[PDB]
């Protein structure tokens, strides 16, 4: 088991607006906008874009500014729906075929190739990829081995290489890197120790390194960084304390000061962050109040202000944003979400 | 003739440090750097990267995080030079033919291809691109046409096309875009109308807007932006008043606020800005004295704060930057500078 999954994917648009996508209980793809480019916009409300879903859906802009919408289907093949002209319609769901085992997870190679990875009926790690940018077709499924009991997260490297993280079968975290930008050449797997009790989230810092959050065995939220840019060794693990009860989610606020959330034993949203500048001593945990039955998903939007959303006991999507003073008084966005996530 | 330039070309490096190129009394290019992913970070001091220039050289982030600078040789060639990787060491300039009578103009298509623009011998607009994602070889050259009297600049819209801007025969300012991303197939040139009397700075709005600044024949700031994301009609040209004695530069604070920079009739630095939000209304013109025989260079280091750079009655280059309450005073980072612009 992992701790309780964020329920929804956020992007901020090619045109400055956050678009929220979740599954609603029959198991289709819901999406929400922002009308406008500003904290506290109005939202269209949720509209339905069909499927059938057996993962969380996870939306990724393509380097064309189409959003793109990864998710397993009732068959456990990788589907995707596309925008079909940037912030336009959208295609059809069509299927990339395979056999995966977890939620997918998605980043652009420097080349603009969108490249998704996925657990397998094997339990390791899978790969396709864009063959040309923002483009099909796509190329074949391939292993990178491993054996894999999260669902995995991709983040690019400062040098261009993409950096895959899971936990393993001793409850370790693994990784593995391309070993050059847009290149089908991997390195070994190799265990950063620890144990980790949710998925991994990975977020680039300032300066170009990569930095991961996880729940621990203690039920603190720790983590783990690149002690130079793109480059090992890694810090070792270091606590950020706290007493978690789902998945963490992080964000860089516009200073790019990282801001880390997750419910607490009080079903409370609370945060901690880097105080002063970028990679500055981290912050007391404190409350943004709430009662929430999904991990936090956090996002900055056009204003450089951070907004998280996180479902609510009538199962509604609910929404806290940073004001000048403090944050705002949560609002709902309605609906009724379900945890779609292919490992729980 | 144009408004007196900018004379340095600066980045925010793939680890977060501002990096700043100009040219030496013996036509060498030098180049200046921060120590640390922070404003106020101690810098390298001035160090020759060697090259016989006779344009502002152009730095430019290939996709793969390595910088790129780009000149017109005493040949009156285009020429680079490289990191061989990410914030390493350089390759020696190497020359890319052709005959340009323009600085260079740079942007990465969605497909990481670097592609670079220069007025020709003709006048007219040409441009080569690298043939695959931030690698060699480059494309042969070819012509978009056109008839042009300042330094071109180009940006990406926000749905992956390129868009280059120029001064016409007429003093209007004329563009032509990419039909597709990544493509050879463009517009044609159409005019934006108005009259300038500097180069044009081209920038992305937070909602995905193209919006240029050019001084105009009253010697006020003008802009003019794309109605709506990444389309026409254009808004026509509006003033922001002003009597400015240089370029301007434009960037974003990390609110997304635009804010514009140039030297008043007194050769101090003056700014405007963007109030509230991004796309909020204009603030008065301010001062940041200093005594300035440059256009001032704008960019937004890694704690989120606008850093400006200018020439100073000594030739030195000097830098100011926001502080929470206002501005720092100026320093000198020392240097002989000279405005090698291939336009003036
Ligand atoms: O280029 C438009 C779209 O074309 C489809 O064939 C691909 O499967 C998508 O991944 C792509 O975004
Ligand atoms: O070679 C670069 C790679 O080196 C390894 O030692 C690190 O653990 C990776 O995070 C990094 O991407
Ligand atoms: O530079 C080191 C710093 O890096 C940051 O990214 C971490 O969150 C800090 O905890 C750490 O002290
Ligand atoms: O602005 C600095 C920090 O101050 C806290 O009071 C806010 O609640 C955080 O979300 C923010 O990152
Ligand atoms: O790929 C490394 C470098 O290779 C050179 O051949 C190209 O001319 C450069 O534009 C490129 O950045
Ligand atoms: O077709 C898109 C293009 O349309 C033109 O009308 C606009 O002037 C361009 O700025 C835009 O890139
Ligand atoms: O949305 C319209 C606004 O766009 C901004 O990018 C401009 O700088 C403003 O002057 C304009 O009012
Ligand atoms: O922070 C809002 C604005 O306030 C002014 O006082 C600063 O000098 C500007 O540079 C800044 O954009
Ligand atoms: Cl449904
Ligand atoms: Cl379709
Ligand atoms: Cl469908
Ligand atoms: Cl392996
Ligand atoms: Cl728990
Ligand atoms: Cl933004
Ligand atoms: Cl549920
Ligand atoms: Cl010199
Ligand atoms: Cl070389
Ligand atoms: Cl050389
Ligand atoms: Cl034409
Ligand atoms: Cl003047
Ligand atoms: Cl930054
Ligand atoms: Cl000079
Ligand atoms: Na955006
Ligand atoms: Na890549
Ligand atoms: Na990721
Ligand atoms: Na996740
Ligand atoms: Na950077
Ligand atoms: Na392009
Ligand atoms: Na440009
Ligand atoms: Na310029």
């Amino acid at each position: 088991t992992i701790a309780l999954s964020e329920i929804v994917s956020v992007v901020n648009t090619s045109d400055g607006r956050l678009e929220v996508f979740g599954v609603g209980t029959d198991k289709a793809v819901w999406h929400n906008r922002q009308m406008a480019p500003h904290t506290g916009s109005p939202w269209s409300g949720w509209s339905s874009l069909k499927g059938q879903v057996t993962s969380k859906p996870v939306v990724y802009i393509n380097t064309d500014g189409r959003l793109e919408v990864f998710a397993r289907g009732t068959d456990n093949a990788l589907w995707h729906i596309w925008q079909t002209a940037t912030n336009a319609g959208w295609s059809n769901w069509q299927s990339l075929g395979g056999v995966i085992t977890s939620n997918p997870a998605i980043y652009a190679n420097t080349d603009g190739r969108l490249e998704v990875f996925a657990r397998g009926a094997d339990n390791a790690l899978w790969h396709i990829s864009q063959t040309t940018a923002h483009s099909g077709p796509w190329s074949s499924w391939a292993s990178l081995n491993g054996v894999i009991t999260s669902n995995p997260t991709v983040h690019i490297n400062s040098d261009g290489r993409l950096e895959v993280f899971a936990r393993g079968t001793d409850n370790a975290l693994w990784h593995i890197w391309q070993t050059a930008p847009d290149s089908n050449l991997w390195s070994s797997w190799e265990s950063l120790n620890g144990i980790i009790t949710s998925d991994p989230v990975v977020i680039d810092t300032a300066d170009g390194r990569l930095e991961v959050f996880a729940r621990g065995a203690d039920n603190a939220l720790w983590h783990i960084w690149q002690t130079i840019s793109h480059s090992g060794p890694w810090s070792g693990w270091q606590s950020l304390n706290g007493v978690i009860t789902s998945a963490p989610a992080v964000a860089k606020n516009c200073d790019n000061r990282l801001e880390a959330f997750a419910r607490g034993t009080d079903n409370a949203l609370w945060h901690t962050w880097q105080t002063v500048s970028h990679s500055g001593p981290w912050s007391s945990w404190q409350s943004l109040n709430g009662v929430i039955t999904s991990a936090p998903t956090a996002v900055r939007d056009a204003d450089g202000r951070l907004e998280v959303f996180a479902r609510g006991t009538d199962n509604a999507l609910w929404l806290t944003w940073q004001t000048a003073s403090s944050w705002s008084p949560w609002i709902s966005l309605g609906g009724v979400l379900i945890d779609a996530s292919a490992i729980k």
